[PDB]
């Protein structure tokens, strides 16, 4: 499974910058020319170049949506190829906030698994609000991560592959009565309030994404699955729980046991569990655990 990471407008061009210091193929987007020249992608592509001429740097995104529309067949050019597609706009709340949901529409409907990762913190009249807001009507699963873990992403591709994978047929089944779905890793520092608004009103669920490999793997991705401010508060009071790990031939009971005695212990009494344990070669040796919480 090839992997392709768009980072979109000056805030995702830095992303994929620090992101190339492989399997994973790096696209550059941005309406600014002068800051594409700054990129270390191999691939680059200037967009809305008709509607940006004579104009100066700007901060409009209806510029950047117009201009991602405008540049439809460059961007599905550069895609075509991909099975999942990480796309973010970083730290900006500019064009490429405009842009990132068009190129995320369009990795979307050329068919592959799209997910948006979202570095800014956000909670409501800000530009950052409104951008994640499209963002997340864009993708197949948005994901929230700190700005300073983002090179898991890429670090951790194929157990992350997993964990989406899992939120995608989470969605397609309405598993639990789930039908709006959003991803945390690492200290995340977010409420459910923060997100509420941005979800549906009923069938909403957040899932945690624990990572590890080595020594003592298993204790270590369960506990980072859950050890997110916005898992650990939502975990608390939440009905339903889905709880999957999976890992390489070298997945023992043990650590499969251990991880959900972990989850089970720190979710509520009265919780309607869903254990899955799924013993997946191409994982090697790494771990991956997903903590999926409902019902709030
Ligand atoms: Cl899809
Ligand atoms: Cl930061
Ligand atoms: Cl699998």
């Amino acid at each position: 499974a090839t992997l392709k990471v768009i980072g979109v407008g000056g805030g995702g061009n830095n992303a994929v910058n620090r992101m190339i210091d492989n399997n994973v193929e790096f696209i550059a987007i941005n309406t600014d020319g002068q800051a594409l020249n700054l990129s270390k992608a191999e691939s680059k592509i200037q967009i809305g170049e008709k509607l940006t001429r004579g104009l100066g740097a700007g901060a409009n995104p209806e510029i950047g949506k117009k201009a991602a529309e405008e540049s439809r067949e460059q961007i599905e050019d550069a895609i075509q190829g991909a099975d999942m597609v990480f796309v973010t706009s970083g730290m900006g709340g500019g064009t490429g906030t405009g842009a990132a949901p068009v190129v995320a529409k369009i990795a979307k409907e050329m068919g592959a698994l799209t997910v948006g990762v979202v570095t800014r913190p956000f909670s409501r009249q800000t530009q950052a609000a409104a951008g994640v807001e499209a963002m997340k009507a864009a993708v197949d699963t948005l994901i929230v991560i700190p700005n300073d873990r983002l090179l898991d992403i890429v670090d951790k591709s194929t157990p992350m592959m997993e964990a989406f994978k899992e939120a995608d047929n989470v969605l397609r089944q309405g598993v639990q009565g789930i039908s709006d779905l959003i991803a945390v890793s690492g200290e995340v520092n977010l409420d459910f309030a923060d997100v509420k608004t941005i979800m549906s009103n009923q069938g909403s669920a957040l899932m945690g994404i624990g990572v590890s490999s080595g020594e003592n793997r298993a204790v270590e991705a369960a506990k980072k699955a859950i050890s997110s401010p916005l898992l650990e508060t939502s975990i608390v009071g939440a009905q339903g729980v889905l709880m999957n790990i999976t890992g390489g031939e070298s997945l023992s009971l043990f650590e499969a046991q251990e991880a959900a005695d972990i989850v089970q212990d720190a979710a509520d009494e009265d919780v309607n569990m869903i254990f899955g344990t799924v013993i997946n070669p191409e994982l090697q040796d790494e771990i991956v655990v997903t903590v999926i919480a409902t019902g709030f």
